Order: C-alpha cells, then structure tokens, then sequence
C-alpha cells in the first residue's frame, strides 16, 4: 500500500493516506471561524483528510482564547464557508469534536465559572488566553469542579449538538477527541479520575463515558462518520495512567464493535517522544491494533506523531498503519502532499506562530512552484 493511493474511513472516501492532524492555531475571535481560516484550510485540501484544530462542542469545553467551536449560529456558518471550500479543492474534512474538561480558565467559561472534570484535581497546565488589556497568555489553568449525573448528561447532549452541527457545517464527518488529557481522557485516566460511582474505578467505569460519548454521535450522525483520537501514555495537560493496556486495549475492544470510520492514534508523548511510557511497562502499539481488530474493527487506522516521509511510506507500506496524520509539518507545508510524493524540500516550521497572531506562520508559507 502506497501512502499516495486512495483509502477508505467508514463513509468517507480519501484521495490519499496522508492526513493533517489536528492543530489548534487560535486564529477564530469570538469561536467563530473567519475569512483567513477558510483560506489556511483551503491551501491544505490536497491532504486525504484534513482533521480540523479542536472545536469545542460548547463553551464549557472551551479552554483557549480565540479558538472555534460549534456552538453559534455564526461559528455554523463559518465553518460551513471553510468546508465548502475544502470540497472545492477535492479535499475532505472532519471536524475535532472538543471538550477540555478540567483543562480551561474561568475567564473562557459560562457563567465565569469552574471548568468541570471527572474529579475535582486541579492540573499543573497552562492556558492561552488573551490579556483583557492585551495581550496572550499565561494563566495557571482554573480548579474544576466535580461533574454531577446530570452534569454529565447535558454533556452528552452538547456532543449531540455538536455532532448534529459539524454536519449542518458541511463537515464528511467528526472526529471525537479523546486525547491529550481533555475530558474523555481525565475520565480514563486514573490520575484524573477518583470518582466513586458507575464512571470510576474499574477499566470499564472509566471508559464508560468515552463509550457513551461514541454512543451519541455515532447515532446522531452515523458511525461510519465518526472517528476517534486516542493518545495512551501522553504526559499532556499533567495527566498520568501507570497501566494503559489493559485499559486501552479494552477501549478498542469495545469500538471495534461500533462500526466507526476511523481510530486516530497518537504514538508516544504528544510532541515528544515515540517511545515515551509512564507505567513500568512498554506499551505495545501492535497489540493494541489488534485488539480493535480482533473485535472486528474495521475503521482506517490513522497514526500519529513523529512521522517523516520516510517512516510514513515504510509504515504504510508494510501495513502497520493505514494512514498517517502530520502536524508540523502540515502547519508549514500547505502542500505536504505534492512535497512528499516528489521528495522535495519542506519549509520549516516556526513554533514562536503556531498560537495566536495572524497571517504571518499561518498562510503565508509557500508552496512549491507549478
Ligand atoms: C500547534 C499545535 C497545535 C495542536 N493542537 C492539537 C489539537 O487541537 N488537537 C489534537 O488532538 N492535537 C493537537 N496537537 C497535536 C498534533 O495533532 C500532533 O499530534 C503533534 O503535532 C505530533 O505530530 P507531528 O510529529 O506530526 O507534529 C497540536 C500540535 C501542535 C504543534
């Protein structure tokens, strides 16, 4: 298998295996996706999939400044611009379906109030938010508040919601982020995680919620349109699991059963390295593909994290993995694709504008010629 040739992620047809990862960029006041953002997508609609930057599913699951969400009537119609646009170009784009949990401030939510979580364990993280006499960042991230049953219940609602508007966007799809220590994962998570009732303890309890969060978009939109990201021993956003397999393992027991498009996973530290652990034992990426598809998991296998052209080519080729997602280099490289199939030199990326700001590290880096 070529990571040039057509694939398949439940109902979406890709054009190519090479995908671009989710990068929050900052660049929507307000949650609402502009006129530059269309055009940053729209530079990058040659990758197979793009997968938008996170997109929280209400204000509560927000915990950056000037980040997009699905939750206003303009933020809608915004993205429905951005999509249209991709579609154009021969692109295809789903839309990183967000909640931070305890990952936030209480500037950025409703009511100005405490970001919720599974447990009420303040993490040792930061937040970009905007000096309200300017200008960008930093603040320790707030204390959360313990989430109630029914807290719960209306979350899975906002997923719903969420879901039902990243269609009405014009979106092929969703991708569900349950990585990088935001609010799914703060429930898989031991570190995250003392509850006492039906959502803590047991691998199952914990992985209750993430199941149910499945549950309810795959029915709003179709679980061939619906993916998810995974990240088993990220450090991100202070969070800590010391016995990951079992837990993950059964995470994808339980969707393979669930006729999902595409499973997203992030290989080591998110950013870091790929053979990052924190429990006492190595975690085994071949095991864990092959628990989702021992339970007859049929969705792309999308990996992530440290890939260049050469590993990605050799990944793809010899089956290891279906599809391979690029974050940096996408965010300096609009045409990636063309790039990687010649062989060409790449831009660098430039980390100082990868958050806030403007055009500038943004859309401004070029593509190659004809
Ligand atoms: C600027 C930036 C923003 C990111 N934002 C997100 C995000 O919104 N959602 C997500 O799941 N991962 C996010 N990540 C992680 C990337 O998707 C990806 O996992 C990481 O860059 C490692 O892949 P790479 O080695 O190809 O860069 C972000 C990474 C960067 C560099």
């Amino acid at each position: 298998t070529s990571l040039f040739e057509p694939a398949q992620a439940g109902d979406i047809a890709l054009a190519n295996r090479i995908v671009m990862a989710p990068l929050t960029r900052n660049r929507s006041p307000g949650a609402i996706p502009n006129n530059l953002n269309a055009t940053y997508y729209e530079q990058r609609a040659t990758a197979g999939l793009i997968v938008t930057e996170g997109t929280p599913i209400s204000q509560q699951g927000q915990g950056y400044a000037d980040v997009p969400g699905l939750y206003k009537r303009e933020a809608i119609e915004g993205w429905k611009k951005i999509t249209d646009g991709v579609h154009s170009a021969g692109g295809k784009i789903v839309a990183q379906i967000w909640h931070v949990g305890r990952i936030s401030h209480t500037s950025l939510q409703p009511h100005g109030g405490q970001p919720v979580a599974p447990s009420a364990i303040t993490a040792k993280s930061k937040t970009y938010i905007i000096n309200d006499d300017g200008t960008g960042a930093f603040a320790e991230t707030s204390e959360p508040r313990a989430l109630t049953i029914d807290d719960i219940g209306l979350i899975l609602e906002d997923y719903r919601s969420g879901a039902r508007a990243a269609l009405e966007a014009g979106f092929d799809g969703v991708e569900i982020h349950a990585a990088n220590g935001y609010l799914i994962e703060q429930f898989l998570k031991s570190s995250t995680n003392q509850r006492t009732d039906d959502y803590g303890g047991s691998i199952e309890n914990r992985a209750r919620f993430l199941l149910e969060v499945v549950d309810a978009v795959a029915e709003e939109i179709g679980a061939g349109r619906t993916g998810i990201r995974l990240s088993p021993v990220t450090p991100a956003n202070d969070i800590f699991e010391a016995d990951p397999q079992p837990l993950y393992n059964y995470v994808v027991e339980q969707l393979g059963k669930r006729n999902l498009a595409f499973i997203h996973v992030v290989e080591g530290a998110t950013g870091g390295p790929r053979d990052f652990k924190q429990g006492d034992k190595p975690f085994d990426y071949a095991s864990f593909k092959a628990a989702y598809r021992n339970a007859g998991g049929k969705g792309l296998w999308i990996a992530n994290n440290g890939y260049d052209r050469q590993s990605a080519i050799e990944a793809v080729e010899s089956g290891k993995v279906d599809a391979v997602a690029f974050g940096k280099a996408f965010i300096a490289n609009p045409d990636l694709v063309r790039r990687l199939k010649n062989d060409a030199p790449l831009n660098a990326p430039n980390q100082p504008t990868f958050y806030g700001g403007g055009a500038e590290g943004y859309t401004d880096y070029p593509a190659l010629a004809q």
